[PDB]
C-alpha cells in the first residue's frame, strides 16, 4: 500500500511529493490536468521575482523546475484524473476515489487542491508571440494601470466582474466577454450594469489575440459570437483573462469525510497543515493558518510541513522534520556527478 | 525614519528585506558577518537540493542568488555591525542598538538572528580544492555513514559532544579537536570520556586539510597545539566541522524589551511571525510556530510574512498581502529588458 496519495499537483503538491520522497515516502500524485503545475499553468510567461532565490524569469521556466523536483523520486503520477472522494477506512489506510471510478489505497492523504479544477484557457495570439506580451492580465490587483484605458476582460464570474466595477472607475471603457455558464453572480452584475462605461457581451468568446508590426502588446482583439459565429475586431489597450475561482466548489463539500473549514471554504489548518483528521493534511492555497501567504514559497513550506506531518502519522517514532538536503545521503550519488561535471 | 530594521542577513532576514522592499517600505538591514548569507556561509561547496523550485547546484550560488534578491530594493545595509539591545520607544518608533553604540530608528523591527552569532572558522585545504570534498561534514543528522571509519571532529561544544557519542557506537575511532573556550558542557563531556574509542584533544586546531593525488575527499589532517604550536598529521575518512550554536545566548537574553520565549530559546510566535510586543516581528529559525520547518523554504515564508505583518502595522489600512510578482508595476521596467536580451 502506497504511504501517501497527494491530490493535487500545483506547486504545493509538487514540492510535498519531492519532500516525502526526500522521507523515504512511496507518494502517488494525482492531478485533473493534463500537465503538472496548478495555477502557475495559466501565467507561463509572466517574470516571477518572488520565489525565494530565484532570480527573476519566466514562469514556465520555473514550473519546469518545480515539475522535477516533485518528480526527483519518481512517484506514481495520475493526470487527467479527478478525485471526487475521500474516505479514512481505518487508522494509516485511506481511499481516494477519483469521478472515473478509480479508487486509490494510501496510509496518508495530502489534500494540495489550492482552490479548485484549474482549466486554462488556450489563447491564440496571432502578430506577436505570447512570451513577450506586456498588456495581457491574468489577475487584478492595482488597477491604476488602466487609468484611460480600453480594457477587454474574458470571464463572468464574480471575481471577474468585481474587478471590471474598479477599472470602470478610472478606465475609459471596460468591456466583458462571456458565457453565462459562468455564474454571473446577481450581485456583482447588477453593480457592474450601472457603470455606463462598461459593456456587456454575454455569449462572446475571445477567437484571436492580435498585435501588429513585432511589438510587445496586443493592440486588438477579435471577437467570435458563440452562436450565430459572428466575428468583430475590436481595438483594447489591455487584455485580462479570468479564470473563475470558487473555493466552495471543490470535493471537499461532498466528499465521504469533512475536515473542518474556515469561513472562506477554506481548509482549517491547526496552526498548520494539520486538519481535523488525523492522516488527513492540506497544503497551499487550500488550507488556512496563521502563517499563510498567498505565494508559491508558502505553498513550497505548507508541503514540507504536509510531508513531515505525514511522515509521523505513518511512521510515529521518526524524525519529526528530514534531513537537510545538504548531507543527505540520497542525493551524494547525484552530487558527484554535478560537480565533476559541473551541471548547473 | 526608516520603515523596519531588519536584525539578520541570513536567507530569512534576506527575504524579508526583498518582500519588504516589494511593499514599498524603507529598509535598513543589519548583520554582523562580513558577509550576507547567515548559516548558508558555513556550507558553501554543498548541493543544496529542497529549496522550493530550485535545481541541485553549491549553496555558495544559490546565496549569491538569494543575496542579489535581498537587495533588488537597495536596502540600508550594515555589515560587521552586532546589534545588542532593542527598545519600543512609542508605537512605529523603535531603537536599534548595536555594540559599538550606534542607535538606529524604524518603525518596526524584524528579528532574524536564528540561532545568534555566526562566525564560519577558515579552512585551509590543500591538495585539492574545496567545492570537490566529499567527506567533509559541516552537521550530523544520519550517522550510519560513519560506521567502521576514523572520524575527526573540530569543536568542543554540547552538540559536538553530543555526535561524537552517537557516531563513537558504531565508528572506528573518534577524535575530538577543540579548545575549551568551547563550553565544553560538563553532562556531554563525562557521557563522551567513557567512549574508550573516542580520543579527545583540548588546547588543538586544524591547520591544513589534506588530501592526495586529485581526490575528492580528505586523506589526512595536519593539527596543531594553540599553545606549543607542535603539529602532527593524522589521517582519517571524514572531518566533521562544528560550531557550536547556543540560541539561548542571543541578544534576546538582555535587551531593553522581552518577547515570549519558547522553551528552547527561540522566540514565541503567535501562531505566525507575530510576538509578544506589537511591531517586532520574529522570521527564520530564531522564531516558533506550528508550520515551523528548520528549512530555508520555511526561512523564506516567514520572510514574506513578517514584512506583511510589519506593513500593515506601520500603515493598518494597507493590504493584509503584496502584489504577486507577476503583475507587479515595479518590476515592468527590468521585466522587458530581461525578456528582449532573455536574461535567464
Ligand atoms: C494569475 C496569477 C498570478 C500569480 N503570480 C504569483 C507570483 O508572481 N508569485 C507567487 O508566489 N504566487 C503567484 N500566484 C499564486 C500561485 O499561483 C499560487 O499561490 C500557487 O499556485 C498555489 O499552489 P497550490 O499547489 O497550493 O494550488 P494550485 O496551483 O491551484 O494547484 C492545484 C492543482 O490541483 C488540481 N486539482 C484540484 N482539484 C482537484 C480534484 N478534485 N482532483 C484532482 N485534481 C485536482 C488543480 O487543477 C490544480 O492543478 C499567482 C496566482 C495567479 C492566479
Ligand atoms: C551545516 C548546515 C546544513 C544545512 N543544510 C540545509 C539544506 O540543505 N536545506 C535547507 O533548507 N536548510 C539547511 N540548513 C538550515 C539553514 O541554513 C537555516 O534554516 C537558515 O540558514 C536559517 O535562516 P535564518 O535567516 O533564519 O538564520 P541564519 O542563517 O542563522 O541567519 C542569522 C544571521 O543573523 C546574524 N546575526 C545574528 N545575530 C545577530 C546580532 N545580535 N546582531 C547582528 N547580527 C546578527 C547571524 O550572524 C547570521 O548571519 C542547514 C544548516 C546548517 C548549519
Amino acid at each position: 500500500m502506497k504511504d501517501v496519495t497527494i491530490i493535487g499537483g500545483g506547486p504545493s503538491g509538487l514540492y510535498a511529493s519531492f519532500y516525502a520522497g526526500l522521507r523515504d515516502m512511496s507518494v502517488r500524485l494525482i492531478d485533473v490536468q493534463s500537465e503538472l503545475g496548478g495555477k502557475m499553468r495559466i501565467y507561463p510567461e509572466k517574470i516571477i521575482w518572488d520565489i525565494g532565490g530565484i532570480a527573476p524569469k519566466p514562469c514556465h521556466e520555473i514550473l519546469k523546475d518545480t515539475i522535477k523536483q516533485g518528480l526527483y523520486f519518481k512517484p506514481e503520477v495520475h493526470l487527467n484524473e479527478r478525485v471526487v472522494d475521500i474516505r479514512k477506512k481505518a487508522e494509516r489506510h485511506f481511499e481516494v476515489e477519483t469521478e472515473a471510478g478509480e479508487i486509490y489505497t494510501s496510509k496518508a492523504v495530502i489534500i494540495a487542491i489550492g482552490a479548485g479544477i484549474i482549466n486554462p484557457k488556450q489563447l491564440d495570439v496571432k502578430g506577436v508571440e505570447r512570451y513577450q506580451l506586456t498588456n495581457l492580465h491574468y489577475v487584478v490587483q492595482s488597477y491604476r494601470r488602466f487609468k484611460d484605458k480600453d480594457v477587454l476582460i474574458s470571464g463572468g464570474g464574480n471575481t471577474a466582474l468585481d474587478w471590471a466595477h474598479d477599472i470602470a472607475k478610472i478606465a475609459k471603457s471596460v468591456t466583458v466577454v462571456y458565457r453565462k455558464e459562468d455564474v454571473s453572480g446577481h450581485e456583482a452584475m447588477k453593480t457592474l450594469v450601472t457603470d455606463l462605461n462598461v459593456k456587456l457581451c454575454p455569449k462572446t468568446r475571445i477567437k484571436y489575440l492580435v498585435g501588429n508590426d513585432d511589438e510587445t502588446h496586443i493592440s486588438e482583439v477579435v471577437l467570435e459570437h458563440v452562436e450565430s459565429g459572428d466575428r468583430h475586431t475590436v481595438k483594447f489597450d489591455d487584455v485580462i483573462i479570468s479564470h473563475g475561482f470558487d473555493r466552495c466548489n471543490t470535493l471537499l463539500s461532498e466528499t465521504s469525510s469533512k475536515l473542518d473549514m474556515h469561513d472562506d471554504c477554506r481548509v482549517k489548518g491547526f496552526g498548520n497543515t494539520t486538519t481535523s483528521i488525523p492522516g488527513i493534511y492540506a497544503c497551499g492555497d487550500i488550507v488556512y493558518h496563521d502563517a499563510k501567504s498567498h505565494l508559491i514559497a508558502s505553498a513550497f513550506s505548507d508541503g514540507a510541513n504536509a510531508a513531515n506531518l505525514a511522515k509521523t502519522y505513518i511512521q510515529p517514532d521518526a524524525n519529526a522534520e528530514g534531513y537537510v538536503s545538504s548531507h543527505h545521503e540520497v542525493f551524494k550519488e547525484a552530487n558527484k556527478t554535478i560537480v565533476n561535471k559541473h551541471l548547473y
